[PDB]
C-alpha cells in the first residue's frame, strides 16, 4: 500500500552536496526552503547529520527513506511534501537552539517524526472524515488523521532496507517509536489547547519538570505545535503565500460538503473570502500567539518565533484596516 523510492531517486540523494550558502541560512529559524525545492531532500539529510551526527543513520537506509516518504505525500494544496520538510526545518532550528535539553533518542525520533507527521494526507479534515463517517474514523475514534500518518510511518519503516532504527537497541527501538507516535499525535490541534493550557500552568506554579516524563511529552507535544504552525513564523510574504495554500486545501473541503447536503464553515467557504482576515486574526490570537508566547518561556532561545508571529498578526491587522 506504500509507495517506494526508486534507486535512481535515493542514489541521487546519497551524492547531492548542499551549497555552501545555504549551510548558514539553514540555522535561522526564519529561513524559508521555498525557493530551493530540489533540494529540498537532501536540506533534510543534512539537518540529520548535523543534529544526530553523519553516522546515526545508514546511509544508504536513510536515503530510501526519505525518497519514499516523500512519495507516500499526495500532491495536495497544502499538507504535502513541502510542509513536511518546513516543519522538519523549524524542528531542527529548535532543537540546535535547545541541543542539549534533548537526548540524541529524541532528535532523532523529532526530525523523523516531523518529516513524517502528515503522512499520506489526503486533504481533508478530522471533522470531515468523523462527520462523513470515512472508515479511519472508525478505525481511529479520535486524532483520526494523525494515528494514520503514525501508522503509515511505521509502514514506510517496515519496508525493505528503510528501517533506519534496526541499528537501536531493543529498548531504545521502542522509545523511538513511543517519541514519534507521541510527537505525531500531538499535531492534532484538538490536544493542543489543553496541553497548552497544562504547561502554562506548570510553568507558572514552578512545577515544570524536565526529568518529569510526562513533562518532557507536553514540552515535545508544544514544540510539534510550534513546528507545524511556523508559516506564521516567516516573513510576510511567505505567511500570506503559504495562507493560500492552505485556504486552497479548506475550500475543496468546504465544495465536498456542500454536495453532502452541509453548509461548511466559513474558513472553507470559498464564497466567503472576504472573512479571511478576521479569521486569521481568530487564528493567531486563540492558537499562535499563545503558543509561541509558551514555548518562549519554557525555551527562552525560541524568542524569534514569538517575536516574528507577533509581526504576522499585526500584519494581518493591517489588512483589516485595508493598508494591504
Ligand atoms: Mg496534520
Ligand atoms: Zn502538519
Amino acid at each position: 500500500h506504500m509507495s517506494i523510492c526508486t534507486s535512481e531517486e535515493w542514489q541521487g540523494l546519497m551524492q547531492f552536496t548542499l551549497p555552501v550558502r545555504l549551510c548558514k541560512e539553514i540555522e535561522l529559524f526564519h529561513f524559508d526552503i521555498g525557493p530551493f525545492e530540489n533540494m529540498w531532500p537532501g536540506i533534510f539529510v543534512y539537518m540529520v547529520h548535523r543534529s544526530c551526527g553523519t553516522s546515526c543513520f545508514e546511509l544508504e537506509k536513510l536515503c530510501r527513506f526519505i525518497m519514499s516518504v516523500k512519495k507516500n505525500y499526495r500532491r495536495v494544496p497544502y499538507h504535502n511534501w513541502k510542509h513536511a520538510v518546513t516543519v522538519a526545518h523549524c524542528m531542527y532550528a529548535i532543537l540546535q537552539n535547545n541541543h542539549t535539553l534533548f537526548t540524541d533518542l529524541e532528535r532523532k525520533g523529532l526530525l523523523i517524526a516531523c518529516l513524517c507527521h502528515d503522512l499520506d494526507h489526503r486533504g481533508f479534515s478530522n471533522s470531515y472524515l468523523q462527520k462523513f463517517d470515512h472508515p479511519l474514523a472508525a478505525l481511529y475514534s479520535t486524532s483520526t488523521m494523525e494515528q494514520h500518518h503514525f501508522s503509515q510511518t511505521v509502514s514506510i519503516l517496515q519496508l525493505e532496507g528503510h528501517n533506519i532504527f534496526s541499528t537501536l537497541s531493543s529498548s531504545e527501538y521502542e522509545q523511538v517509536l513511543e517519541i514519534i507516535r507521541k510527537a505525531i499525535i500531538a499535531t492534532d490541534l484538538a490536544l493542543y489547547f489543553g496541553n497548552r493550557k497544562q504547561l502554562e500552568e506548570m510553568y507558572q506554579t514552578g512545577s515544570l519538570n524536565l526529568n518529569n516524563q510526562s513533562h518532557r511529552d507536553r514540552v515535545i507535544g508544544l514544540m510539534m505545535t510550534a513546528c507545524d504552525l511556523c508559516s506564521v513564523t516567516k516573513l510576510w510574504p511567505v505567511t500570506k503565500l503559504t495562507a493560500n495554500d492552505i485556504y486552497a486545501e479548506f475550500w475543496a473541503e468546504g465544495d465536498e460538503m456542500k454536495k453532502l447536503g452541509i453548509q461548511p464553515i466559513p474558513m472553507m467557504d470559498r464564497d466567503k473570502k472576504d472573512e479571511v482576515p478576521q479569521g486569521q486574526l481568530g487564528f493567531y490570537n486563540a492558537v499562535a500567539i499563545p503558543c509561541y508566547t509558551t514555548l518562549t518561556q519554557i525555551l527562552p532561545p525560541t524568542e524569534p518565533l514569538l517575536k516574528a508571529c507577533r509581526d504576522n498578526l499585526s500584519q494581518w491587522e493591517k489588512v483589516i484596516r485595508g493598508e494591504e
